[PDB]
Protein backbone atom coordinates (compact mmCIF):
# COMPACT_ATOMS: atom_id res chain seq x y z
CA UNK A 1 0.00 0.00 0.00
CA UNK A 2 2.06 2.91 -1.33
CA UNK A 3 4.93 1.50 0.73
CA UNK A 4 6.61 -1.54 -0.81
CA UNK A 5 7.07 -1.52 -4.59
CA UNK A 6 4.80 1.35 -5.62
CA UNK A 7 7.21 4.16 -4.73
CA UNK A 8 9.36 6.49 -6.88
CA UNK A 9 12.97 5.67 -7.81
CA UNK A 10 15.08 7.15 -5.03
CA UNK A 11 14.27 5.96 -1.52
CA UNK A 12 13.07 2.40 -2.10
CA UNK A 13 11.88 0.25 0.81
CA UNK A 14 14.67 -1.41 2.80
CA UNK A 15 15.24 -3.36 6.01
CA UNK A 16 17.73 -3.24 8.88
CA UNK A 17 19.38 -6.58 9.65
CA UNK A 18 19.59 -6.17 13.43
CA UNK A 19 16.09 -5.47 14.74
CA UNK A 20 12.44 -5.15 13.75
CA UNK A 21 13.00 -1.68 12.31
CA UNK A 22 12.14 -0.53 8.78
CA UNK A 23 13.22 2.30 6.49
CA UNK A 24 13.94 3.26 2.88
CA UNK A 25 17.17 5.22 3.34
CA UNK A 26 18.02 7.89 0.77
CA UNK A 27 20.44 6.99 -2.02
CA UNK A 28 21.61 10.56 -2.63
CA UNK A 29 21.49 12.13 0.83
CA UNK A 30 22.14 8.76 2.48
CA UNK A 31 19.70 9.73 5.23
CA UNK A 32 17.57 7.19 7.10
CA UNK A 33 13.80 7.54 7.48
CA UNK A 34 10.91 5.85 9.28
CA UNK A 35 9.34 4.14 6.27
CA UNK A 36 6.89 5.87 3.93
CA UNK A 37 8.44 8.79 2.00
CA UNK A 38 5.09 10.58 1.78
CA UNK A 39 6.57 12.40 -1.20
CA UNK A 40 3.23 12.09 -2.98
CA UNK A 41 0.43 10.46 -0.97
CA UNK A 42 -1.48 10.41 2.32
CA UNK A 43 -4.54 8.15 2.31
CA UNK A 44 -5.91 5.29 0.24
CA UNK A 45 -7.06 2.29 2.25
CA UNK A 46 -10.27 0.63 3.41
CA UNK A 47 -12.36 -1.70 1.26
CA UNK A 48 -16.11 -2.02 1.75
CA UNK A 49 -16.95 -5.22 3.61
CA UNK A 50 -17.21 -6.68 7.10
CA UNK A 51 -13.81 -5.11 7.74
CA UNK A 52 -12.22 -7.77 9.99
CA UNK A 53 -10.01 -6.22 12.67
CA UNK A 54 -7.77 -9.29 12.81
CA UNK A 55 -7.88 -13.05 12.26
CA UNK A 56 -5.17 -15.61 13.00
CA UNK A 57 -3.80 -16.68 9.62
CA UNK A 58 -1.61 -19.63 8.64
CA UNK A 59 0.35 -20.68 5.56
CA UNK A 60 2.54 -23.54 4.31
CA UNK A 61 4.82 -21.86 1.78
CA UNK A 62 6.32 -24.15 -0.87
CA UNK A 63 9.29 -22.08 -2.03
CA UNK A 64 11.20 -22.83 -5.23
CA UNK A 65 14.42 -22.00 -7.07
CA UNK A 66 12.93 -18.64 -8.07
CA UNK A 67 13.16 -16.89 -4.70
CA UNK A 68 16.26 -15.22 -3.25
CA UNK A 69 18.78 -17.78 -2.00
CA UNK A 70 16.96 -21.14 -1.73
CA UNK A 71 17.36 -22.70 1.71
CA UNK A 72 15.00 -25.00 3.62
CA UNK A 73 16.33 -27.36 6.29
CA UNK A 74 15.28 -30.95 5.59
CA UNK A 75 16.49 -30.66 1.99
CA UNK A 76 18.94 -27.98 0.88
CA UNK A 77 17.99 -28.57 -2.76
CA UNK A 78 15.13 -26.88 -4.60
CA UNK A 79 15.20 -27.20 -8.39
CA UNK A 80 11.51 -27.92 -8.96
CA UNK A 81 10.81 -24.24 -9.62
CA UNK A 82 7.23 -23.01 -10.02
CA UNK A 83 6.64 -25.43 -12.89
CA UNK A 84 6.20 -28.79 -11.15
CA UNK A 85 5.22 -27.33 -7.78
CA UNK A 86 1.53 -27.79 -8.57
CA UNK A 87 1.83 -31.51 -7.81
CA UNK A 88 2.53 -31.30 -4.08
CA UNK A 89 0.06 -28.82 -2.60
CA UNK A 90 -2.82 -29.97 -4.81
CA UNK A 91 -2.67 -33.45 -3.33
CA UNK A 92 -1.79 -32.15 0.12
CA UNK A 93 -5.32 -30.75 0.37
CA UNK A 94 -6.75 -34.27 0.36
CA UNK A 95 -4.60 -34.96 3.43
CA UNK A 96 -5.79 -31.93 5.40
CA UNK A 97 -9.33 -32.02 4.01
CA UNK A 98 -9.79 -35.44 5.61
CA UNK A 99 -8.26 -34.31 8.89
CA UNK A 100 -6.51 -37.67 9.07
CA UNK A 101 -3.01 -36.20 9.33
CA UNK A 102 -4.27 -32.77 10.39
CA UNK A 103 -2.42 -29.52 9.71
CA UNK A 104 -0.93 -29.51 13.21
CA UNK A 105 1.27 -32.58 12.75
CA UNK A 106 1.81 -31.84 9.05
CA UNK A 107 3.09 -28.45 10.20
CA UNK A 108 5.94 -29.63 12.42
CA UNK A 109 6.76 -32.23 9.77
CA UNK A 110 7.41 -29.91 6.83
CA UNK A 111 5.64 -26.55 6.66
CA UNK A 112 8.41 -24.62 4.92
CA UNK A 113 11.38 -23.40 6.96
CA UNK A 114 11.20 -20.26 9.08
CA UNK A 115 7.47 -20.61 9.75
CA UNK A 116 8.19 -24.27 10.51
CA UNK A 117 9.55 -23.32 13.93
CA UNK A 118 6.45 -22.33 15.90
CA UNK A 119 4.57 -25.50 14.96
CA UNK A 120 4.24 -24.52 11.31
CA UNK A 121 2.64 -21.09 11.68
CA UNK A 122 3.20 -17.39 12.35
CA UNK A 123 0.55 -15.71 14.47
CA UNK A 124 -2.21 -13.10 14.27
CA UNK A 125 -2.46 -11.28 10.94
CA UNK A 126 -3.25 -7.66 11.79
CA UNK A 127 -3.44 -4.91 9.16
CA UNK A 128 -1.70 -7.48 6.97
CA UNK A 129 1.92 -6.79 7.87
CA UNK A 130 2.73 -9.01 4.89
CA UNK A 131 2.20 -9.46 1.15
CA UNK A 132 -0.77 -7.19 0.45
CA UNK A 133 -2.14 -9.76 -2.04
CA UNK A 134 -1.44 -12.47 0.53
CA UNK A 135 -2.86 -10.99 3.73
CA UNK A 136 -6.10 -10.50 1.79
CA UNK A 137 -6.31 -14.30 1.89
CA UNK A 138 -7.09 -14.69 5.59
CA UNK A 139 -9.55 -11.84 5.09
CA UNK A 140 -11.18 -13.32 1.99
CA UNK A 141 -12.71 -16.47 3.48
CA UNK A 142 -14.40 -18.03 6.52
CA UNK A 143 -12.76 -19.39 9.67
CA UNK A 144 -11.30 -22.60 8.29
CA UNK A 145 -11.78 -21.95 4.58
CA UNK A 146 -8.20 -22.73 3.57
CA UNK A 147 -7.34 -21.45 0.09
CA UNK A 148 -5.37 -23.57 -2.37
CA UNK A 149 -2.29 -22.39 -4.29
CA UNK A 150 -2.04 -18.60 -4.44
CA UNK A 151 0.01 -16.88 -7.14
CA UNK A 152 1.82 -14.18 -5.16
CA UNK A 153 4.74 -13.35 -2.87
CA UNK A 154 7.38 -15.63 -4.40
CA UNK A 155 5.71 -18.64 -5.99
CA UNK A 156 2.85 -20.87 -4.87
CA UNK A 157 1.52 -20.80 -1.30
CA UNK A 158 -1.59 -21.35 0.82
CA UNK A 159 -3.43 -19.32 3.46
CA UNK A 160 -6.07 -20.59 5.88
CA UNK A 161 -8.29 -18.59 8.24
CA UNK A 162 -7.39 -20.11 11.61
CA UNK A 163 -9.49 -17.49 13.40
Amino acid sequence: MADEEKLPPGWEKRMSRSSGRVYYFNHITNASQWERPSGNSSSGGKNGQGEPARVRCSHLLVKHSQSRRPSSWRQEKITRTKEEALELINGYIQKIKSGEEDFESLASQFSDCSSAKARGDLGAFSRGQMQKPFEDASFALRTGEMSGPVFTDSGIHIILRTE
